[PDB]
């Protein structure tokens, strides 16, 4: 498909679920859900299965279509 859903929880139990681009890289959904979580994006750490998400790496590599994506600041 040409975009994914991503769900995001922050540490708050807020959930958001965001619709974007299929290739947009990690770097780029921070700065996407920056205003929407209140978090600027250089204080975003994205976490998912274990793992942090590294901003050079597209979502679609992690595989988190339809998932919940965990957000912690700092």
């Amino acid at each position: 498909p040409d975009s994914l859903e991503v769900l995001v929880k922050t540490l708050d139990s807020q959930t958001r679920t965001f619709i974007v681009g299929a290739q947009m890289n990690v770097k780029e959904f921070k700065e996407h859900i920056a205003a929407s979580v209140s978090i600027p994006s250089e204080k975003q750490r994205l976490i998912y299965q274990g793992r942090v998400l590294q901003d050079d790496k597209k979502l679609q590599e992690y595989n988190v279509g339809g998932k919940v994506i965990h957000l912690v600041e700092r």
